[PDB]
């Protein structure tokens, strides 16, 4: 089988979603990889809505988060993520590295390259990247980042550009 081929137990993909697109991108995602690894095991999880210190203070060891992310430069969930990710870094109530016995993580972020580029452009998926390796997580591939004022034929090529991307690297 193909999971047991990326030494994964299961995949985990979680997203947040202020507009509703980047949860169509993860349902997309997910479909993507049930078919490309022939499995079921795929779960999405709205960040918004778990209980983050199961997922993120404590890890199922061999399991695969893949986090998709839009970056909204006024407040919003979003933020409060980033946050709980930073408490449990610093947190002296909890072991350092503590997502360790995971397979490893990727983030592909999803921001306004017209409006906000520079160094608002996707910023909140590179603050989860770094937090998620600072937790212990082994960075499976780098992250990705997709222009969603690009034609929406080329913001879905590049999704599915980027999640081939990490099934190989993922080998
Ligand atoms: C109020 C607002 C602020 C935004 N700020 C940023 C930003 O700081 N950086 C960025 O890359 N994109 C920014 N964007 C673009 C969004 O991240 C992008 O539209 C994303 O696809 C929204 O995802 P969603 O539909 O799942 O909520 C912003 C969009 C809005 C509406
Ligand atoms: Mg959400
Ligand atoms: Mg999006
Ligand atoms: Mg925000
Ligand atoms: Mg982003
Ligand atoms: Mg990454």
């Amino acid at each position: 089988r193909k999971l047991t081929d990326i030494s994964a137990c299961s995949i985990n993909i979680f997203y947040s979603t202020l507009g509703g697109s980047t949860q169509k991108f993860a349902e997309h995602v997910a479909d993507r990889i049930r078919s490309s690894l022939q499995t079921e095991l795929v779960e999405i999880l709205n960040l918004d809505y778990i209980d983050l210190d199961e997922y993120f203070s404590k890890g199922n060891s061999n399991t695969v988060y893949l986090v998709l992310l839009p970056s909204y430069a006024i407040e919003s969930s979003i933020d409060y993520f980033l946050s709980a990710l930073q408490t449990t870094i610093d947190d002296f109530r909890i072991v350092a590295r503590p997502l360790e016995k995971l397979r490893g993580f990727a983030v592909l972020g999803f921001g306004d390259f017209e409006q906000y580029a520079g160094d608002l452009f996707c910023y909140q998926a590179i603050a989860a990247d770094q937090r998620l390796a600072k937790l212990g997580a082994q960075r499976i591939a780098p992250l990705g980042v997709v222009n969603v004022k690009l034609e929406k034929a080329q913001v879905y090529e590049a999704m599915e550009a980027w999640t081939d991307l990490f099934l190989q690297y993922a080998k």
